């Protein structure tokens, strides 16, 4: 397996904070904000981020590491949305809550392009430390 998100493409809906969007794929999975490796959307509706693997992969695993120094149960009632790259949707996932640090998802291979995370209460930003994106087998 190895960690194709790293240094992908990102983006996200707003930025607050300094919380830029590439700072879920920039290696370092400290959820401590001022360790400045957690994104932060403004107060959207709603608040998302979005990575784009460049081309269609095979993926097997999806880990997301959530913000730990406060305001960690921003990160619930969300949607996973894989797209192939035409922009389809491939699979959705929806995500009550966490109830550790992280979220492992496995893909079995599934084939997609883009993966974007979307919060389902408006209003509410969005901020992850990292997302991991999984490929090999
Ligand atoms: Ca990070």
């Amino acid at each position: 397996l190895s960690n194709i998100a790293l240094t992908k493409e990102t983006r996200q809906s707003s930025t607050d904070y300094n919380g830029f969007s590439r700072l879920a794929v920039d290696g370092n999975k400290n959820g401590d904000y001022g360790h400045h490796s957690v994104t932060h959307t403004k107060e959207d509706s709603p608040s998302w981020w979005e990575i784009d693997l460049a081309q269609t992969e095979e993926l097997e695993k999806l880990i997301i590491y959530n913000r730990t120094d406060a305001e960690i149960q921003r990160l619930s009632n969300f949607d996973i949305i894989i797209y192939d790259s035409n922009d389809y949707e491939v699979f959705t996932q929806h995500i009550d809550s966490l109830e550790s640090n992280n979220l492992s998802i496995d893909l079995k291979g599934l084939k997609g392009k883009k993966v974007r995370i979307s919060l389902r209460s408006a209003g509410i930003p969005l901020s992850l430390a990292e997302v991991e994106v999984y490929t090999y087998k």
